[PDB]
């Protein structure tokens, strides 16, 4: 019963110690962000799922913005931004780091975030775009910031942040996944690296481990694209 | 001589042992945060200010988006965005730290910013507007963006991080002394903390080791008015 929640639903109760609570949505590119880091942390978590088109009154309570992802731990605090859930995640809980420890990688793996910060807008705008027209121009966008990636960060490593995966591949990978789905692979066919990149980010157990499935994200669009309520449990 | 360089203008050799320098503009907000947390950490530096409508051909190797503030280390390296820069500067560098050691006040520290995020591009727009229509609709904004702040925030300490001035203090700060050299305090007249905050800003040596004059700040914005590249380098 990963149902999300919506309008009259019940507000949930205080997250038990010992777990923290992530506010989500299945297929939300910015809550898999927060998901992978979890699920790479082995963190110990709970899910609920928020219906975005009819939200729970509650939910901006949670966080005033009223989007996901949000965390929510078990001393009643509440984070959110993506980017800020994720940097809170590794910093508060033991294991692997997925942060350098060293202030320059740390800061080079932000430079390296806000290269990628044109992308997202440019998927959202393209699953939401009808006109031949816009798919022209979208594409030349696409290839324009995936060069962005490719030729400013000249990596010479198999992952952004060095030889092995760390937050700056998580932070980033959900677009790509994402553009896979939307069958956009050709977009980083001018870009040798980023699309090696791709292929090694899909061996990994983590991102292995939360891909979605070709039919699981079709099934949402489709009622996405009717702008349905029930787009969000797709699937069940 | 701290007069900016243009076109034309030699590439600077490395920055030494001892030192880190900061590209930058003194008229310039973003560049503010990054000058604000060099003088509070009390570290060595170097200033180079650029002239931003006659930008040196090698200023888009120290940053590919051609902006200020950018660091660069005696080391060689390259650091820019204000806020990765400052976040920088106080892991790397000793004394007071600026950031919380904990992880949740780290992460509310950044939903503040976050909160904050809609003030620099409104005072922009306000400076570059000329019509009556639009100062009545930008007033509307920087109340409704104030009272975010005021409300959401829910300070009960004199600073957004505590009972002292930290990070997210300095980090907003530049665009108050803006709206105060502006004349615009009056958007400040429906948020009583803000406004406290405000006062208690100023009595802070760092911030007003900073402060740009009165003087200063009309003289740049009337040559800024008039498109003059001499603008970044008023009062001499
Ligand atoms: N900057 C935010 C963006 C988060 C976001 O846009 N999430 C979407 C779903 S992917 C949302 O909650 N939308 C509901 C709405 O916009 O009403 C982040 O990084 O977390
Ligand atoms: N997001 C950047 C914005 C920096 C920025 O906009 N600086 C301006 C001066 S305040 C700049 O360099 N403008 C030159 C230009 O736009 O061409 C930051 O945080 O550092």
């Amino acid at each position: 019963s990963a149902r999300s929640l919506g309008k009259g639903s019940a507000p949930p109760g205080p997250v038990p110690e010992g777990s923290i609570r992530i506010y989500s949505m299945r297929f939300c590119p910015f809550a898999e962000r927060t998901r992978l880091v979890l699920k790479a942390k082995g963190i110990r978590h709970e899910v609920i799922n928020i219906n975005l088109k009819n939200k729970p009154e509650w939910f901006f309570k949670k966080n005033p913005f009223g989007l996901v992802p949000v965390l929510e731990n078990s001393q009643g605090q509440l984070i959110y931004e993506s980017a800020i859930t994720c940097e809170y995640l590794d910093e508060a809980y033991p294991g692997k780091k997925l942060l350098p420890d060293d202030p320059y990688e740390k800061a080079c793996q932000k430079m390296i975030l806000e290269l990628f910060s044109k992308v997202p807008s440019l998927v959202g705008s393209f699953i939401r775009s009808q006109n031949k027209e816009d798919y022209a121009g979208l594409k030349e966008e696409f290839r324009k910031e995936f060069t962005k990636l490719e030729v400013l960060t000249n990596k010479k490593t198999t992952f952004f942040g060095g030889n092995s995966i760390s937050m700056i591949d998580y932070l980033i990978w959900p677009w790509f996944e994402r553009l896979e789905a939307m069958k956009l692979n050709e977009c980083v066919d001018h870009t040798p690296k980023l699309k090696l990149w791709m292929a090694a980010m899909k061996e990994d157990p983590t991102v292995s481990a939360l891909l979605t499935s070709e039919k699981d994200w079709q099934g949402f669009l489709e009622l996405y694209l009717q702008n349905s309520p029930e787009a969000c449990d797709y699937g069940l």
